[PDB]
């Protein structure tokens, strides 16, 4: 359910997105990237209609990455109509994100 | 003695751990700005002060068991170490003088 985006993929697959996208800015060592992962995964599955889940390498990506200022991970940013709306940093369990996603989902 | 060295995985427990000297160690990344404001601070310090404090530069992406080790998840994070206990963490990008003195009694 979740979507790969990249520094070439980023414009269209999320700033110009006609739904919700929440992107997670991780790295692969990183302990709360490794669990927040498939958290958002089952996010995704179960909310998929309403909110795109959209994952951004950032050792990978790093243009995307330096542009939003990502200096923690994970960092998940919600995007709405081009514009970053919610930036939460940190693993989050599921209740937690689905408080920040409310109205979203 | 008068600049900044590499560390890695293989290489932290003699280099850091084992160091009888202070260490400074930088856990940085490619993908972090920052980092590059940074840099060339540290280069500066240990041009001034590396007798006494060896400066340490540790790569995240390359060296994921310190990375993870050290629970490092805002970039960059400077760990001193003495006698291999890590005895303060500076979390962000600092000016030289704001380094100094969080470096006070050590420098
Ligand atoms: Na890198």
């Amino acid at each position: 359910a979740t979507v790969t985006v990249t520094d070439d993929s980023f414009q269209e697959d999320v700033v110009s997105s006609n739904k919700p996208v929440l992107v997670d800015f991780w790295a692969t060592w990183c302990g709360p990237c490794k669990m927040v992962a498939p958290v958002l995964e089952e996010i995704a599955k179960d909310h998929g209609e309403a909110l795109t889940i959209a994952k951004l390498d950032v050792d990978a990506n790093p243009e995307t990455a330096r542009a939003f200022q990502v200096t923690s991970i994970p960092t998940l940013i919600l995007f709405q109509n081009g514009e970053a709306t919610k930036r939460i940093v940190g693993a989050k369990s599921k209740s937690a994100l689905l408080r920040e996603l409310d109205g979203v989902v």
